[PDB]
């Protein structure tokens, strides 16, 4: 094919980028099928993504094209349109918000529920999950505590410094898990650039949660109302707000459910 000759240089660049580390990562806000993009440096080798998919960028080829891959198992090295290119495409059809958000190379795992952090029922249930993860993923995981209020993410410098720190931890592609004290609801991070893997740690029902809080004593029961309200807010969230829902009666089943999901994520990110 004469096409093979014309693309030899672009194909060579593609081949080289394959062995390079991840420069940065983006979450998409638009749909884009590169396999059909006629002006892709190597035909058929254009990334194919939906909105909200993640891409690892290894290199910038030109002002029109980047090189990286769709974060999915079996997602091969491919040409990725720059934000500029995507704007020209949207402008073309629209005459015939940003396409990408920079996020960490590994989506930080964040636990929410069943109720408010700072209280025994939620802290104890989340602690058991954290301990399990430390053991199950030892060597492949960076679990860290974050006391700063990440919800204030775009004083403000402590929050930004923590945002950068999380990005840094994720750089090596290790599983990143955050024990973020102020995050009790998905909406509190939906505005940030963290793109966390939200894990909903559920309890059987409101009544069960009430009995658990009651079994803790007066100090915990004294704050029954705010905890019950936190639970309601969570169960009222649309399904898309959670990446993983741990609704198992038993801890071990919940742990295996989470490990299995995370094993899949590990494979999707390591290429």
């Amino acid at each position: 094919s004469a096409r093979r000759e014309v693309e030899s240089q672009a194909q060579q660049q593609l081949e080289r980028a394959k062995h390079k580390p991840v420069a940065f990562a983006v979450r998409t806000n638009v749909s884009y099928c590169g396999v059909l993009d006629e002006e892709c440096p190597v035909q058929g080798s254009g990334v194919n993504f939906e909105a909200k998919d993640f891409l690892h960028i290894k290199e910038k080829y030109s002002n029109d094209w980047w090189i990286g891959r769709l974060v999915k198992e079996g997602g091969d090295i491919a040409f990725i349109p720059s934000p500029q290119r995507l704007e020209s495409i949207r402008l073309k059809q629209e005459q015939k918000v940003p396409p990408y958000d920079v996020v960490p190379s590994m989506r930080p795992v964040v636990l929410v529920g069943p109720s408010l952090k700072g209280y025994e029922v939620t802290d104890m249930m989340q602690k058991a999950l954290f301990d399990f993860l430390k053991h199950r993923f030892d060597g492949r995981i960076s679990i860290t505590r974050v006391t700063a209020d990440l919800s204030l993410a775009k004083s403000i410098a402590e929050v930004q410094s923590e945002i950068e720190r999380i990005f840094e931890l994720a750089k090596s592609l290790q599983l990143v898990v955050l024990d973020a004290d102020t995050i009790n609801h998905p909406a509190q991070l939906a505005k940030t650039s963290l793109a966390p893997i939200i894990v909903f740690v559920k309890v059987s029902s409101p009544k069960v949660l009430q009995r658990l809080i009651r079994s803790r004593g007066k100090s915990q029961m004294k704050h029954l109302t705010v905890q019950m309200m936190a639970y309601d807010k969570l169960v009222q969230c649309p399904p898309e707000s959670f990446d993983v829902i741990l609704d198992e009666n038993q801890l071990d089943d919940a742990c295996e459910h989470l490990a299995e999901y995370l094993e899949v994520y590990w494979r999707a990110t390591h290429h």
